């Protein structure tokens, strides 16, 4: 006799999980997350932003590295997502609980968070993290200003549906650095031809590689930060070798070709 089998939890890479101190980008955004999933957190005069928190475990690590900077919980005003997968928004139910701050999102991702990742177009109840709600929905372009620093929302579906770009501008050595914040522009395990529950899967990507293409970006962030050449753990010259959004969009899309005819053959 056999029983089913037992639930599997969502086992990453020991380095997914490895925490770091805060790394600064700029003068007012650091990296606050794990060696490999980035965590950004960006202080103003009026509050703090959150743009990602990583996986459902980092939500204490989390709130350590911003004591570290001088953000309590209270001072947390928002938290923006790339998007609602379990290793990149597992801690914000969590971090909503035990902080100040409200969610903005589009209406995908917040469909997505609301059901905890679950019933995912791809992966199914395979990935999935407490739910969340978010507090303020968003538009494609809108902005979002906190302390002056204006935060704009690009959206880039594929990776999910509701996959968005956020750039803002900081400083650095006294002038304008332009971040931009892109998601991943992946497609692991995905049916991409003919999926029922995806029709314009393919189309999608294909707009999200222009759009990624033309962000204003002197600087290129990425949810995981191997996808955009950046090294976490390499101090001082973590963001030597980083990739331009338009390298970035270049070697996503000549991956998605390859996956296309990879799928054509299988
Ligand atoms: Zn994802
Ligand atoms: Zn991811």
């Amino acid at each position: 006799e056999v029983p089913l089998p037992q639930l599997r939890a969502y086992t990453v890479d020991a380095s997914w999980l490895q925490p770091m101190a805060p790394l600064q980008i700029a003068d007012h955004t650091w990296q606050i997350g794990t060696e490999d999933l980035t965590a950004l957190l960006v202080q103003t005069p009026d509050g703090a932003v959150l743009l990602d928190g990583g996986m459902p475990q980092m939500a204490s690590h989390l709130l350590d590295n911003m004591k570290a900077r001088g953000v309590t919980p209270r001072d947390l005003r928002l938290i923006l997502l790339s998007h609602a997968h379990a290793d990149h928004a597992g801690p914000v139910a969590e971090l909503k609980r035990r902080t100040g701050a409200k969610v903005a999102a589009n209406a995908e991702s917040a469909v997505l968070l609301a059901r905890g990742g679950s019933d995912d177009l791809h992966f199914g109840d395979g990935i999935t993290y407490p739910p969340a709600n978010a507090d303020r929905i968003v538009m494609d372009g809108e902005v979002i200003t906190v302390g002056g620093i204006v935060f704009t929302a690009h959206f880039m579906a594929g990776h999910t549906p509701g996959s968005t770009a956020w750039t803002w501008t900081d400083t650095r050595n006294g002038k304008p650095v332009r971040i931009a914040y892109a998601d991943s522009l992946s497609a692991p395990g995905y049916q991409l031809q003919g999926n029922p529950r995806y029709p314009h899967l393919i189309e999608d990507y294909r707009r999200s590689f222009a759009t990624v293409r033309a962000l204003p970006c002197d600087v290129l962030l990425t949810p995981h930060p191997g996808a955009s050449n950046w090294d976490y753990a390499a101090g001082a010259r973590a963001g030597a070798k980083a990739l331009t959004c338009k390298a970035y969009a270049d070697a996503a899309e000549q991956k998605f070709d390859g996956q296309l005819a990879k799928e054509t053959a299988g």
